[PDB]
């Protein structure tokens, strides 16, 4: 359901899980009614926080998300919507100047995970509050500064009615790791070296370093 | 509208949406899946019509150019006059309530997004396919590159051209999400802006926050 050329497959299933954890603000897409363009909403999605033990594969697990119930996308999902959620990681423009070869064409290195399955809306106030608390736990740990939600739990309950929490059972998962694997080894090394020298591109260089 | 954007997160000026498209040309192109399936999503390079002169302040009514792989099933799936959305994602950063130094609070994610909607029309001519990719080099190498000169590769482009699926997208609708702490009180907005200015990873978000009225 996602087109990934052979050379851009992750070396291990765990790479797709690592991208979802590192880039939780996903683009959630569902079909537009009457041949209209898809609905797209940026939503915070995490892996099922009740999974204990290493999560090596996305297929078969449940993701947890929320959006604004007042967003018209929530009404458009209906009951049993087949959805895609796209997670986008590190990326960078590849200048052929870096290759020091000729002839050439530029490209864009990038990382994507597309997960597909059925979206189920959460109606339970308990499950909705679990969703947003788990999201805080996961994102404050990875991206934040040790903020303690304990003193804000009453506030969470006060604004809870606006939350559209959901569950996405992952039927299909595809990962684009477009990282110059199509180039000859010395050229891949020149790209990696070039991306090492600047903050905007170091995370791409980091992934290129981890390919077998 | 086709994109949900709370009032506080509207761009100050139409120009902000054009700027984000120019800044973040690798868009997520979405069209409907067949028979209830989830949408097809492809990352594709997309540029403003290179023939526009004058300041470009508004996306609505301009044509965007882009290309993708013909081998990608998404190309066949678009068929004729497919209604599509292309989403451009700019600077973004998680907002810890630790930065607010206020209670109670909840975290958020500051982010920027432009969604353009209209009818994708395929280019089938080799001449307009070659134009598409040469215009894309000119626009992207200048903005993101390292002074590469395509001159030596102009014939090479023609020698690798058949796999290119070039397209045009006339923008019927453009919506912009500029989620940049506009909902917070001014003193809290300033604390987020100063926190984001203290690391290169978040400086671009701080830059946009600094340009709000
Ligand atoms: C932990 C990080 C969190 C992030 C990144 C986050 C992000 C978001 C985003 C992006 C939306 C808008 C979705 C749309 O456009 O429909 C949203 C909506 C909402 N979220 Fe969260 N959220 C988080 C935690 C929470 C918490 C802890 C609560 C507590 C109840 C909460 C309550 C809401 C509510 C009420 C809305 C809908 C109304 C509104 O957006 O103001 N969120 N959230
Ligand atoms: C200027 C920057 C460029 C960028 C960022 C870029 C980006 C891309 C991307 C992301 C794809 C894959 C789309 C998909 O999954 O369907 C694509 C496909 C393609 N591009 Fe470009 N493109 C660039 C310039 C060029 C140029 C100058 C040529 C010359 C003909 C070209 C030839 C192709 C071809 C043949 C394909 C089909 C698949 C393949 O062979 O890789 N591109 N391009
Ligand atoms: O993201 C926001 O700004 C709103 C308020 C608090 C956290 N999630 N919804």
């Amino acid at each position: 359901a996602m087109f990934v050329p052979g050379p851009y497959h992750a070396p291990e299933d765990r790479w797709l899980v690592d991208l979802v954890r590192g880039h939780p603000l996903a683009q959630l897409a569902s079909n537009g009614a009457g041949g209209a363009a898809p609905h797209i909403t940026h939503v915070p999605i995490i892996v099922d926080p009740e999974l204990d033990g290493p999560v090596d594969r996305l297929v078969g697990i449940t993701l947890w998300g929320h959006m604004n119930r007042a967003n018209p996308h929530w009404a458009a999902l209906g009951g049993a919507a087949n959805v895609v959620a796209t997670f986008a990681g590190p990326n960078a423009y590849v200048s052929p100047a870096v290759y020091r070869t000729a002839p050439a064409a530029p490209t864009w290195n990038f990382t994507s995970v597309q997960v597909r399955g059925e979206l189920r809306k959460v109606e339970s106030a308990d499950d909705t509050l679990a969703t947003v608390r788990a999201t805080v736990a996961a994102l404050e740990s990875r991206f934040g500064a040790g903020w303690d939600m304990t003193g804000s739990l009453d506030y969470f309950r006060r604004i809870l009615p606006g939350v559209g929490a959901f569950r996405l059972r992952v039927a299909e998962a595809d990962g684009m790791f477009k990282l110059s694997q199509e180039q000859q080894p010395a050229i891949r090394r020149r790209v990696r070296h070039s991306f090492g020298g600047a903050e905007a591109t170091r995370a791409v260089a980091g992934l290129m370093d981890r390919l077998p």
